[PDB]
């Protein structure tokens, strides 16, 4: 480990740490900067409690929930709770607190020759992976499995005694568009959220929840919950949502109609000149309200009202819009947030999320860094570049410690299972080989989340 500097108070915390420096670049061809970083060995007043894989596995149940402390009422299904000190938890079917530690994109999308040498079947792949992941303190796979990955895990969990819990991702807005035989508003996919104003949105959601798309997931205790979309544009850099809706050419478009109505309702002119960031943000919130409420109401009306709705994986500017967070807190069981472009979780914003959402928790559905040591292209994706796998480990510790302090965060998902052929996004390389330097540092956090929480909350 690098030698650290003098103890100092971590920003927005009561706890001290001895900082190290980790270099990072925003893209592989850019200059690296030096970032003060908090790692687990250098937390003042904490010493790593769970030190081996066996110690860890003896402390948790088959879901990865802490088995030796507090538990809550069991309902036979994953659900959301809050403890007396204002911390939210996902609770497992037996009532035990499950701190979410997931892996995204669990699918067989590496080198096929490597796959064949390492795994003898799809079942073997799931089984070996469930064990591999549990040893590192990951227990769930979340999003982007596609049909084959989702079915593989679903089939495995039906017969296995030790599940790999799953959280499938869907594309509700696209599916609605396809069901109705229409185009995106303004012929622009980036305006797809405007589909919530089209005739039949609420009803279509009800039907979709009751359809075969949910057949393997409904009433299935090994399903953590579902995501309805990913990174919906609710305003982007350089383009506000409300401005773009008002500029839709076809003024018969329900999205235009709704935007113009909103303006008129606020005693304003239905023109781009009257639009402010506040108005834009509020309008985006109305869109979010119509989106999330339709989906939550669809779950409640469905054949499985106990399936958790984990949101739409907010990102970019939308995750900072208090109006969208307010909407998501009213309807989502857990608000999902993809968390990019920051070295440190922003505790002021996370505290804002707590208030805005009415106490409904959030989860981080994607975060990572890439290692320059791989020598891969490394240009695709928003994760920062660090020098090597050890520093990916340090970045994982820094980011996750930041999240552990947020009492409204119920956990996270590392993006992702495998590298791309040309980018170090994975916990495993493209030949299905774990980056052991990374997984060591991941394990040290993941095994200790419950006692770290105790340390932060005491």
């Amino acid at each position: 480990l690098p030698v650290p500097g003098p103890a100092e108070t971590y920003p927005n915390s009561t706890k001290q740490y001895q900082p190290i420096i980790v270099e990072y670049a925003e893209k592989p061809d850019k200059a690296f900067i030096e970032a003060k970083t908090r790692i687990l060995p250098y937390l003042v007043g904490y010493e790593q409690q769970t030190k081996t894989q066996d110690e860890y596995l003896q402390s948790v149940n088959k879901y990865g929930s802490y088995a030796k402390g507090q538990k809550f009422k069991a309902t036979g299904r994953f659900r959301v709770e809050k403890n007396s000190n204002g911390r939210s938890w996902i609770v497992d079917p037996e009532g035990y607190p499950y701190y979410v530690r997931g892996i995204a994109s669990f699918r067989m999308d590496g080198n096929s020759s490597a796959f064949g040498k390492l795994y003898s079947s799809v079942d073997d792949w799931v089984a070996k992976s469930q064990k591999q992941f549990s040893e590192i303190g990951f227990h769930s796979v979340c999003a982007f499995g596609k049909e084959e990955g989702d079915k593989a895990v679903n089939d495995y969990n039906k017969s296995a005694s030790s599940p790999l819990t799953q959280a499938p991702s869907f594309s509700f807005l696209a599916e609605f568009k396809n069901s109705k035989g229409i185009s995106y508003p303004g012929q622009n996919v980036n305006l797809k959220i405007g589909l919530v104003f089209y005739d039949g949105w609420d009803e279509w959601c009800k039907e979709y929840l009751n359809s075969d798309a949910f057949g393997m997931f409904r009433n299935n205790p090994d399903v953590l919950g579902f995501f309805s979309d990913n990174e919906i544009d609710f305003s982007t850099w350089g383009n506000r949502l409300l401005d773009r809706f008002l500029k839709i050419s076809n003024k018969q478009d329900p999205a235009y109609i709704a935007a113009a109505k909103f303006m008129t309702d606020k005693d304003k002119s239905a023109n781009v000149s009257d639009v402010t960031d506040e108005l834009n943000n509020e309008f985006a919130g109305i869109c979010a309200e119509k989106y999330y409420s339709a989906i939550k109401n669809a779950v409640k009306a469905s054949k499985d009202p106990e399936l958790l709705y984990l949101g739409s994986r907010l990102h970019s500017l939308p995750k900072y819009n208090s109006y969208i967070i307010k909407a998501a807190g009213k309807y989502c069981d857990v608000i999902s947030i993809n968390y990019y472009s920051k070295w440190s979780p922003e505790k002021g914003y996370m505290d804002g999320w707590k208030n805005q959402a009415g106490g409904t928790p959030f989860m981080v559905t994607e975060f990572y860094t890439k290692g320059e040591d791989t020598k891969l292209d490394n240009s695709s994706g928003a994760g920062f570049v660090v020098r090597d796998q050890q520093n990916r480990g340090f970045a994982y510790q820094h980011f996750t410690l930041g999240l552990l302090e947020a009492k409204n965060c119920v956990g996270w998902v590392f993006f992702k299972y495998l590298d791309d052929e040309d980018c170090n996004k994975g916990m495993l390389d493209y030949n299905y080989k774990p980056y052991t330097s990374l997984t060591k540092y991941m394990s040290d956090i993941n095994w200790n989340v419950y006692n770290l929480i105790d340390y932060f909350d005491k």
